[PDB]
């Protein structure tokens, strides 16, 4: 689980959104696994505008923070899982790590803030749904 926290609004993965992310919807996109709703309190996360490669994702299944270079966004063929069927996945970045299922919501980072959230994984890769186009996310 996880969450990224910036302005009025909570970016989260589609699969693990709430009933009350649904009735309080800004933006869905099943082919990225996001869904960003609104929030009364303002957050405190900021994000990253850039394309940096490496950074550092947190990884609940081992309560670790591990760096990592990660592949640029793209359309990405992921298997099917208890959430999607097998299908492509976009602006999905992959490097090579830890993932569980539930690790998914866990925050990718570089030094100019977040990059994106953990989406997928399997066999020492994870794949985390990038944020750094959504340039809404910084304002109204
Ligand atoms: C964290 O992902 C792991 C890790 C290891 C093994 C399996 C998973 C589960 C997975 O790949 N999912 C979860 C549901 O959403 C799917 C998607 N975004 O297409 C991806
Ligand atoms: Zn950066």
């Amino acid at each position: 689980s996880g969450a990224i926290y910036v302005g009025n609004y909570r970016v989260v993965n589609r699969h693990l959104a709430t009933h009350n992310d649904w009735a309080n919807l800004v933006w869905e996109d099943s082919s990225r696994d996001l869904l960003v709703s609104s929030t009364t309190a303002q957050g405190c996360d900021t994000i990253a505008r850039c394309d940096c490669q490496t950074g550092v994702y947190y990884c609940s299944s081992r309560r670790k923070h591990y760096p990592v270079s990660f592949s640029k966004p793209s359309l990405i063929f992921v298997e099917a899982s208890e959430y999607y069927p097998a299908r492509y996945q976009s602006h999905l970045m992959l490097a090579v790590g830890h993932s569980e299922p539930g690790d998914c919501g866990g925050i990718l980072r570089c030094q100019h803030g977040v990059v994106g959230i953990v989406s997928t994984g399997g066999n020492g890769l994870v794949g985390f749904a990038d944020v750094r186009d959504l340039l809404w996310l910084d304002e109204e």
